[PDB]
């Protein structure tokens, strides 16, 4: 696992965007061989989306040949609701880039047949082969996507019932009313993520400090699903300062020496 | 992982039996495509066996097309001994149902070639493809089948030496004489169980409270082999009240909200 | 997992050598079907190398048909340096046995293309199929090979930056000057080791007590990479007395009863 | 320790306030023998001060012979500042009760000699002899009063430097500008608190769930000073529902039945 | 702390009983200066009372000038009930020794004013001044006397409500009917115990293995009140073999060599 | 607790030595009111004694009215032996300062009645009244003085039997022959230490990293007696860089800013 210890969310987003652009550009995607990118929503990826749009506008990247897959979506939330994940992704990313509409994949939380929706979603990823880079965040309770505590570390895309705390946390976007936050969501499983070629998790803020420690210094367990990355051959966690506060001095020292050159864009 | 928090062993057995019957019936087994069921012995599955026999007698299930595989068997215990696992399974289940004798699989603890016995057992499961549902219990020390502490989480069917505590625990059936409990047993491995399509563990009594916590809230480790279910994509633990006492309030609250409808047979 | 609780490093080496000889002899290697052995360096395997040379001289084993692969090698250390792993292996083993030079595999820490070196190394193991028995030691911090804390449990052969503590520990061989210990090394990954048919770890001295406990009684985690053996279907740890001091009385009692006969060569 | 498991903050306040009134009335304070009360600030005791004001107005209690001591005060913040603990206390409590100015004892955070201030404060308590009941809350990191992690469990009243985390927590009352909150504060020590005849801690909210677990289920340590209550002969923890989420089912079960009759008052 | 590692309960009793006799005889009790002895009930001290009776009959000790105090007593159970601690003590000890009735002090669980009872009890001890040796056992959850988990480490003699687990444990003496065991009990507190000049705890059985580990290797906390012995200047733990199974090899090693000569008495 | 985070042992010594001088000079010792100083041996305080000698020679401090007490002494080792703590103290400190022989108090490990020795020692301290400052180090397993793991947190001066590990640690001064180091030692107890008005512990080296974490972040327990400082009202830990490697980033951050001005002295 690589851990990039940065100072601010701004730097985090600049590092992540830069890494994505480099993967894409080094890959040289075509219409017959596209780059498959997995994406998250939430407050965490905002700086990364901001920097990506910039770079695109500056002619640094083209998503003309990039296929995207999102991690999850709320169940029973109208697609046009400002807070639906479909809305988020268009408002903050899709509307500003040159990605073909047929290249965008999102789960339908209003699918009449939930199981069919999830299976087809997995079948859609398979037809492309694999996700080259899956970007994500981490929940306060250590959840990756909506794979809440007690989720199988070998789980696939399926419906999950949101923890009360996740709902309270997400009430931010629902004018602080937990009663308005959807109780369920369609989400890719831990095994789905483990199948990605590279996984990049963004960690920002003190609220994630415990989740980072569980991920870095904790053991593999299903209560903190982010611990699954210990089993992934190519995981990177990009962090800011407050999120590293629960780590041991030696752990951070090691990562600091490691990424010294790699983080000095300046 | 799903955890069904019930109150009594009676309810546990009624839930388990019901789940098995539904799997079988929904599967619609034929002679060319049989349902493969993995089974345990011990005090734990008694209520489940009781309810299964009932349902069969009431014409709710037919084991005419069900192939069974048992988890383990004592080494060096005569097959006719009342306490041999072969005896247990016939006395409490086989004698009362319409399952063909050629459809029953049990390990021979008196096999002259222990390795040959175990290999053939694994070869027999393979010829059928896979075990559709493996039912089991959990030991006080967290063992699944006889995969005692320090057993490989990728182990296959093999011979294992019983822990002293397991023997003392099992002395119940040997008129409380530990000296009469077999020191060894042939058992399916953790990897053998992980290969099952669905795994259903029954947890009953306060003696299992620590094992349940290790399974639900603990990390993956080989000292408590029941933790292997965290790696299984389809595990269910059916519990009574005393076995949930070591769990965190939040953990039980989550599972209670989850199974509210699913447990209200009434 | 099997754990052989011996008393001295001498006995440890005699047990390990004996086990290797038995594997080789029982295997009956030919030029068309050679025995593939993975090997370590460091202070730990000295007694085992000593006993192996003896047995060979006594006509008990022939490495004429054995292919070897070493775990790691220092980056940027001249091959002729007495402390290079290449030097170690020739000085303490190769020079004294009848193994063909074309049967020896070592990583080139001076490879101009580090990635190419590591990939080819993995390709070389694959061409042979698999490593039949991989012998190794364990670091104070729980590292297996140079898979330092925070290494992926699914990692392959690659370059790794040595922890400061590992360097201080290895300064023994560099006349106690940490500044002389190479900062990097080419090493086989955890997944590379997990792929071996059998893994035998030698644990000697009180300095390894914490690493042994992490391995035996701890949970699977990437901070203590030796915990990966819990996932291996055929691991054995051969220990002396001081290295078992952190284990629970019950754990050692179990292993003592288990290996009573198997360790009484006398 | 007694732990009163309630559902709501309103209930906590009603319970706590009734407890104080009962103790005072049983004591029968007079001019020569006043009842000494220790009090806190923060959002936690708001419902309690409210209820207390209700009871006084209703003629249920009089503070005419109650001497009070507050836990702490910010250093350098002007007395008349709306957020000084002096203002909080008057705005929320003193302004509505019949307590004579003589009886109010608050730490002077703007004293010329901070060392002398703290010492005279401890002297004040001693002069009266003993604080009969000390009410307080608990910080998110378990700090009691301003005895931050790593404070001595035998500490007395002194100047203390706040944890960045505490400042972030308190920034709420300073328009969320961490730069606004005072870096230092005068506070009673853990020893001062342990000297109190009875200690009642109010726990409200999910943010305090870890602190509550540390206090009830953890060991005594100076990182979570709230754990010092395990050494107190008369300690009570009054909690609302979300604060008990990290406790064990058995832990909450025990307390629920103990306090059953004691909370049915409604 | 001293820990006497023995093999059998008979040895524990013989050791413990010799210790008491030695202390008494060294003390040279008289009418004005009696030796004060604290005593427990339960299955644990059976071998000790037996040995003690043997020694007295043999003319080795006399209790004519020994004042005794028992740890606890069930509330509401009639004195003459075969299971009241009053009956246990007489049936098993007093009936066979020369202790005058005056010297026997037991808690009256059927007193009209439970509060007054506990207080007078503490007064009794103070009148004599000090308990020279307090013998006791440890519950499965580490409770000492009836100071159940969450009791204050500074508690005094008071009424206590038993844990459901304790009641299940004690149901043995009530024909295994949990409904038969008293929900309450008067008991000496942890403080009362810590006031004893010397405390000797007998640990027998596998059921006490976790409690013994908590006491010796755990931290001080009120969940396992037996941990309070870490703060005692003169504490001894006398154990049989299965009770030491959760300790570390090094822990038991240390104690074994310390007590080597001390237990060879046979 | 205060923790002074320094980089080098030289800095630790300079800091610690300045602290002692400051305290002495502020105290203004005289013949009737001497300053009582507790002192340790071992490699840890070498830089401190050196600095102290420098300051005395420079006319900054005088020990003419300082009474000193040492923590411990080997039993059975002749006084004049180069490694007796008596020799260490004179060779390294007393020989260079103006302290009169009358003022030196060392434990006599070759006394005819070890019990009487320890008791008179405690009497010596009491006669002076109080040790104003006790300087000491911490063992690798966190033992303070020779109060090895499992010593009472309320212990007094007594004979103690060393842990094999401690002997291995001290064999350095006995030509690395463990057989050379004394199995027993007279030592001040944890209680004796807690009675000191102020306790300053010097922590140097990576070998002490776990002990430092136990002391600062662990719970109070008798396995790591250094944890007793959490109950002390005036404790200071002076550390070099590698000793802080197991602490949390936040823990070291806190202390760094507290002591910022306090260590800039250089
Ligand atoms: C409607 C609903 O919420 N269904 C989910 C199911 O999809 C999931 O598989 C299981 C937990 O299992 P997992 O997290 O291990 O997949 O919980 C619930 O049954
Ligand atoms: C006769 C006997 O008891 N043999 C078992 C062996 O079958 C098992 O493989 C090993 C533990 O390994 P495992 O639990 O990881 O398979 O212990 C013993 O050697
Ligand atoms: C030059 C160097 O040191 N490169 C390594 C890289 O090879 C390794 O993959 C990664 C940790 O990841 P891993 O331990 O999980 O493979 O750390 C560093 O980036
Ligand atoms: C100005 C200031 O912040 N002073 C405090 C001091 O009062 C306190 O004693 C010590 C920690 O110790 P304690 O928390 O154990 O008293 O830290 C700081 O030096
Ligand atoms: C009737 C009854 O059960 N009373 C006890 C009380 O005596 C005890 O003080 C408290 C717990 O506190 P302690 O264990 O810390 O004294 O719980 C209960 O209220
Ligand atoms: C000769 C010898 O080694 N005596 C000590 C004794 O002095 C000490 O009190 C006890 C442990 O108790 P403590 O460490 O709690 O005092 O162990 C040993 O018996």
């Amino acid at each position: 696992m690589r851990l990039i210890p940065l100072t601010t969310a701004e730097q985090v987003g600049k590092w992540a965007a830069r890494h994505i652009v480099n993967r894409i550009n080094a890959f040289k995607p075509t219409a017959d061989r596209p780059f498959v990118l997995g994406l998250p929503t939430g407050g965490t990826p905002m700086t990364t989306y901001k920097a990506l749009v910039e770079m695109h506008k500056a002619g640094q990247v083209s998503f003309k040949h990039v296929v995207t897959f999102n991690m999850d979506e709320y169940v029973g939330l109208p697609k046009e609701h400002p807070e639906s994940y479909y809305s988020f992704m268009h408002r903050n990313f899709f509307d500003h880039v040159d990605i073909p509409a047929e290249n965008i994949n999102l789960l339908n939380g209003n699918a009449p047949d939930i199981d069919a929706e999830c299976r087809q979603y997995e079948e859609k990823i398979r037809s492309y082969g694999k996700i080259h880079l899956f970007m994500g965040g981490v929940g306060n309770d250590g959840h990756i996507a909506f794979n809440e505590p007690a989720s199988s570390l070998a789980s696939r895309t399926r419906i999950k019932t949101l923890t009360h705390d996740t709902r309270v946390a997400n009430s931010r976007f629902f004018d602080n009313d937990v009663n308005q936050v959807p109780k369920y969501a369609l989400t890719v499983g831990v095994g789905t993520l483990l199948d990605a070629e590279e996984v990049m998790i963004l960690v920002l803020g003190s609220q994630k400090a415990l989740a980072l420690q569980a991920a870095v210094e904790g053991c593999v367990n299903h209560m903190w699903t982010i611990s699954c990355l210990q089993l992934h051959p190519k995981a990177i966690m990009v962090c800011d300062e407050p999120s590293t506060m629960e780590l041991k001095v030696k752990t951070l020292r090691y990562f600091n020496e490691l990424e010294a050159e790699n983080i000095k864009g300046l």
